[PDB]
């Protein structure tokens, strides 16, 4: 029936979108990605009572939002403590050796880059896309789902058949360089305002009241963790839950390792800062979490920051010089 049709021809675009966007291994050229869309957007202009609100051609909402509506976290957030040094690093891993009962050798970490974008939530209900918003200072944010929505490697349905009952994916949005630099190029030709940096040109794209306006801001989402998970049992440590997300279809830094013990956590500090624009967008610093959920848990938070968390930043660009 025309029903099954139109959601086979989705399901293609859906996995065509996973492979392209998350595993970076597309199956098929660009030209058959960009046909196949034409033709289910066409099947649908021929039968528009069976449209659906995730489907691939319903990424932009067609009017802009008159303001950004407030809302609260349902599970707020922890803030993040920053290190400058090595020694900060090695006494936040001491405190850690210090408090846990059981130290496990080696201590694991799971070892990020710190994406120079805006933080941002996004909620799942059986599958489908429901809403998404700022981190805002961890508890109250606004309500960016048009705009979330529009962001290519988000998709609007989890690539699995048995989706969390609710699942709030938590990540950074960036503007690699190269879209940063058109869209400057772009401003200026019309004498609209410009972007100092990346990190700036994604939020104020995602603060883009027209999501038809951000539909044109080459905007990427790194997933970094998960809030709500109502209905899955999540795997028990970080690393896992973030391959988990890659195998559901969110996208997630490639440059994310583990490493075992102070020293190769400096290692890869000292890594991809040398690497921290050679990879085609700005990254911050790096967030070093210790991998093992229950060891988290142990550990726990203090003044709002967990124990088992730091953010290492590096310098900060106007430092970098001759
Ligand atoms: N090889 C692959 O599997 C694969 C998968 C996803 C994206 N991509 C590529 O990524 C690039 C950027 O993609 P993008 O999402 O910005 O789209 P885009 O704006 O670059 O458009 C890509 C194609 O999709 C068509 N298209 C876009 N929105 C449509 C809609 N609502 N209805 C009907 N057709 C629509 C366009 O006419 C165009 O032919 C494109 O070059 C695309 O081919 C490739
Ligand atoms: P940026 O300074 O835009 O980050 C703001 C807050 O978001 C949370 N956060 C960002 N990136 C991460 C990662 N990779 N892991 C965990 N938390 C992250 C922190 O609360 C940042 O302070």
């Amino acid at each position: 029936n025309i029903q099954t049709q139109l959601d086979n021809l989705r399901k293609t675009l859906r996995q065509y979108e996973y492979e392209y966007h998350v595993l970076d291994n597309p199956s098929v050229p660009d030209s058959e990605y960009d046909r196949l869309f034409h033709q289910l957007k066409a099947l649908e202009l021929e039968h528009p009572e069976f449209l659906t609100s995730d489907s691939p051609t319903q990424r932009v909402g067609a009017k802009p939002l008159s303001g950004f509506s407030q809302i609260r976290h349902e599970i707020p957030m922890l803030s993040l403590d920053n290190a400058f040094s090595d020694a900060e690093f090695n006494a936040f891993v001491a405190r850690i050796e210090d408090r846990l009962i059981l130290l496990p050798a080696p201590l694991t970490f799971c070892c990020e880059p710190k994406l120079d974008g805006l933080a941002v939530s996004i909620l799942y209900v059986n599958g489908e896309l429901t809403q998404a918003a700022t981190r805002g200072d961890g508890t109250t944010g606004e309500d960016i789902t048009a705009n979330i929505r529009t962001i290519r490697n988000v998709p609007l349905q989890l690539l699995t058949d048995n989706p969390p009952a609710r699942l709030e994916v938590r990540g950074e949005v960036f503007m690699p360089h190269a879209g940063f630099e058109r869209l400057n190029k772009y401003a200026l030709e019309h004498n609209e305002k410009t972007f100092a940096n990346p990190r700036n040109a994604a939020a104020g794209s995602l603060r883009q009241l027209d999501p038809n306006i951000t539909s044109k801001r080459p905007l990427v989402l790194n997933a970094y963790g998960i809030g709500i998970a109502e209905g899955v049992d999540l795997p028990t440590t970080h690393y896992a839950r973030l391959q988990w997300l890659k195998s559901i279809g969110i996208p997630v830094n490639p440059e994310i390792r583990l490493c075992n013990g102070a020293d190769e956590v400096l290692g890869f500090y000292r890594d991809i800062q040398n690497k921290r624009s050679s990879l085609g967008y700005d990254i911050d610093g790096t967030v070093l979490k210790i991998n093992d959920i229950a060891l988290q848990n142990e550990l726990g938070f203090i003044s709002k920051a967990p124990r088992w968390a730091i953010a290492y930043k590096f310098p900060a660009q106007e430092e970098l010089t001759l």
